């Protein structure tokens, strides 16, 4: 994890919302931390961890 494994390509653009959130850019492919919430996952993006919506992006496997 917190960077390597459990990649994933960010569907769309994704414009942070609440202060447990981060932003993401379309066609990123970032480490997925925690897929266990069905709606939201956490991520990294850059030196951040956070949430975005779990159908903004795709899991690589």
């Amino acid at each position: 994890d917190e960077t390597g494994k459990e990649l994933v390509l960010v569907l769309y653009d994704y414009q942070e919302k609440s202060p447990r959130e981060v932003t993401i850019k379309k066609g990123d492919i970032l480490t997925l931390l925690n897929s266990t919430n069905k709606d939201w996952w956490k991520i990294e993006v850059n030196d951040r961890q956070g949430f975005v919506p779990a159908a903004y992006l795709k899991k690589l496997d």
